[PDB]
């Protein structure tokens, strides 16, 4: 009826701030080439302060070069004994944010291992100061080559931790001296990481911030005791319809209010992944078509905004916050400056639902909202007000001031279903705006890359987005006809965190393509048993590339061939001897028109009418029989839609 904010009786807890993940996995890998300006105005609408999410806080995932749910990331260590600061795209992208907005958070976490740190085992745990100083390379790396200062690292996503491993990582962190380096734990369930902390002092110590995934607004007795900073560290994962961007303005705001969290972090910052992947589209934006340009500004950046343009890491949540009576909520918080910034979210059961979890229905209806601001909140006379509509919308529109001159310091809103509204002393806010990017276009059905970049700019070709291993242009001065190549760069299994395949794959294209014509020049590298393929109608990416069904053309260094229908080679098409042998460059040509395909090695046919399951479609592919060093060169692609 009547809701009090007030400041008299003392604060609530901390603000750290709203962010958001690059990571698990690969999620970003279609924003870096994107062309100007385009990407440029991605990045503003994400990071630039009083414009867009102006996001506090970016997590990144530190890549192991295993499967870690929309692709591998490159590690910094592939093998033993190699460092290499400048693969992939995360160092990028924390050095564009850090342009935008100086006082980002930056936080980095480990998914998957290189296998060489399990020492002859998939566990992380096997030599806890080998595993260690691996994380600990990737903090000084990002300071020494990219002036980075991480701010957060974390344990194992969504994997057990070890208490001594914590320990270990904390002695190793202050050894190097980094120790204005913070330890979030651990990254999954409120337990067994809570109790932990309850039960030993030492682990207590050196952990600073309890940070668990999915919580459904709540914590738990445990986690309270504790004295610890409490965040949702990965949260969000729905499409960003109307329905996610309802998702992320309940959550934003009831993660505080009914389980004390004082950060959440969404997965993910931005759908730069095809959309067919697992979870695709499941970004504050989407950012999925560099060959276009295009992009959508989807609902989730306007409701960040309702939140990131009015706090800032640093200001305090008041005690006064709660639901309200006829269905949802409401948070307030001050920067101890004056300053006053009011957030109140109504989203419906029907157009809020996060995928983890599912909430059993509840109500909200029309109702009034009174409030009053006792404490040192009387004196305040005028207040800036932003309102969203979801569902038909209006995005993050100012409306005209509200007063309180009266002397009553007290007002009244119209709240109804699927609303938010933000009322502060702040006057920064600002909806920012691009002109419109360029239509949404397929992916091109003509399409070839060369590899012919002498000094890269990112330490992979575009558009491939690798599903198991790790491909990365490679300079071969020795040899003039093929110089410049993408290699398959993984010897063995990382220490996995998906179910990565047996064998290596990157996908590319247009996952609709059904009659395609895939042409590459490969070598294979490992004489006797070395073997590589060229794929079309790949279906299945991510999470689930153990599942990719299509045609797989295969050649083996032992003078073979085979034809699958599956990533896994279990279903053959037709397989036959092949003239080919190990450290040779051959061409491949895989034709595949409805119902029936066909393989040439060098111009000439090796099979031809092999009948294929129709209708099917997917992505086109190339890769290698296991995890071996192999190349790609001169890639083509002409596809029918
Ligand atoms: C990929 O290739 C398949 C196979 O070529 C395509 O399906 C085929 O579509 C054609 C024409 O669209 C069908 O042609 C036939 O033409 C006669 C004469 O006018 C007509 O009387 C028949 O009823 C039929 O339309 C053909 O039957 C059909 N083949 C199969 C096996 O379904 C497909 O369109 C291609 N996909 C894309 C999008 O490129
Ligand atoms: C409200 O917020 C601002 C920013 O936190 C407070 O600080 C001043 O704000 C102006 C405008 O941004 C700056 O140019 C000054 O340099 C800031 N002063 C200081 C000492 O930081 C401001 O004091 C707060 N008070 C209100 C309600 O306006
Ligand atoms: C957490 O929130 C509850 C209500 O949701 C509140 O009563 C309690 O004081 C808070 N716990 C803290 C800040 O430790
Ligand atoms: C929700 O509550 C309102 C107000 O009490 C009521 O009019 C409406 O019938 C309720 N809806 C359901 C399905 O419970
Ligand atoms: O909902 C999808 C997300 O789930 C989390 O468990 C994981 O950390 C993310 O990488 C992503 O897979
Ligand atoms: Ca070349």
């Amino acid at each position: 009826g009547a809701y009090v904010l007030d400041d008299s009786d003392g604060l609530g807890r901390e603000f750290d701030g709203i962010g958001a993940v690059s990571g698990g996995g690969a999620t970003s890998r279609l924003l870096v080439n994107y062309p100007e300006p385009y990407r440029s105005e991605i990045l503003d609408y994400l990071f630039k302060p009083n414009f867009g999410a102006s996001l506090h806080i970016l997590k990144v995932e530190i890549g192991g070069d295993g499967q870690t749910t929309d692709g591998t990331e490159p590690s910094h260590m592939h093998y033993e004994l190699d460092e290499n600061y400048f693969r992939g795209y995360e160092w990028w992208l924390m050095k564009e944010a850090k342009k935008r907005n100086p006082d980002i958070i930056l936080m980095g976490l480990p998914w998957s291992f290189p296998g060489w740190l399990g020492k002859g085992f998939s566990w992380p745990y096997v030599n806890l100061q080998l595993t260690a100083y691996y994380v600990v390379r990737w903090i000084l790396g990002a300071k020494h080559y990219h002036d980075l200062d991480i701010d957060y690292i974390g344990i194992w996503n969504e994997r057990p931790f070890d208490a001594n491993y914590i320990k270990e990582l904390r002695k190793m962190l202050d050894y190097q001296g980094l120790q204005r380096v913070r330890i979030i734990a651990s990254d999954n369930l409120w337990e067994p990481i809570s109790s932990s902390l309850l039960l030993d002092q030492e682990l207590w110590k050196v952990v600073d911030v309890i940070g668990a995934h999915y919580p459904g607004t709540y914590t738990v007795w445990n986690a309270k005791m504790s004295g610890k900073k409490l965040w949702s560290s990965e949260d969000f994962s729905t499409i960003n319809s109307n329905v996610g961007a309802g998702c992320w303005s309940r959550i934003l705001n009831q993660n505080y209010i009914n389980g004390n969290m004082t950060s959440t972090i969404a997965w993910n910052l931005v759908a730069s992944y095809y959309e067919e992947l697992p979870y695709g589209r499941s970004g504050l934006m989407t950012a999925q078509e560099p060959w276009s340009g295009h992009y959508v500004v989807a609902s989730p950046i306007w409701v960040s905004a309702h939140t990131t343009q009015f706090t800032q890491p640093g200001w305090y949540y008041l005690k006064t916050v709660g639901h309200l009576e006829k269905g949802g909520s409401y948070v307030a918080l001050t920067d101890g400056l004056g300053n006053l910034t009011i957030i109140i979210e109504t989203m419906s059961h029907q157009h809020s639902m996060c995928i983890r979890p599912y909430l059993p229905y509840y109500n909200v209806s029309h109702q009034l909202a009174t409030f009053t601001l006792k404490g040192s909140l009387r004196e305040i006379q005028e207040l800036q007000v932003w309102y969203t509509k979801l569902g038909q919308r209006l995005h993050f529109k100012q409306l005209d001031t509200l007063w309180l001159l009266d002397g009553s310091g007290s007002f009244t809103l119209e709240l109804e279903e699927d609303e938010i509204f933000t009322l502060t002393t702040l006057t920064t806010g600002r909806k920012g705006s691009y002109p419109p990017p360029p239509s949404s276009k397929p992916f091109p059905t003509n399409y070839k890359d060369d590899f012919n970049v002498e000094y890269p700019l990112f330490s992979e070709a575009p558009n491939f987005a690798d599903q198991t291993g790790v491909f990365e242009y490679y300079m071969n001065n020795e040899d003039r006809e093929h110089r410049f190549t993408l290699r398959q760069v993984l010897n063995q299994r990382p220490i996995t965190w998906a179910a990565d395949a047996s064998s290596t794959i990157s996908v590319i294209g247009d996952h609709h393509w059904t009659n395609m014509t895939v042409q590459c020049d490969v070598y294979i590298e490992t004489p006797r048993s070395g073997g590589v393929f060229i794929a079309g109608r790949v279906n299945k990416g991510g999470i689930l590339i153990r599942s990719a069904t299509g045609v797989f053309f295969w050649i083996f260094a032992n003078g073979s061939y085979r034809v699958t229908a599956d990533l896994g080679g279990w279903i053959t098409y037709a397989s036959g001897h092949a003239d080919v042998t190990a450290k040779r460059w051959y061409t491949l040509t895989l034709g595949i028109k409805g119902y029936f395909a066909f393989g040439m090695l060098n111009g000439t046919i090796l099979w031809k009418n092999v009948r294929v399951k129709y209708p099917g479609h997917g992505w086109a592919a190339i890769g290698t029989h296991t995890f071996e060093f192999a190349q790609f060169d001169n890639f083509r692609v002409e596809a029918a839609r």
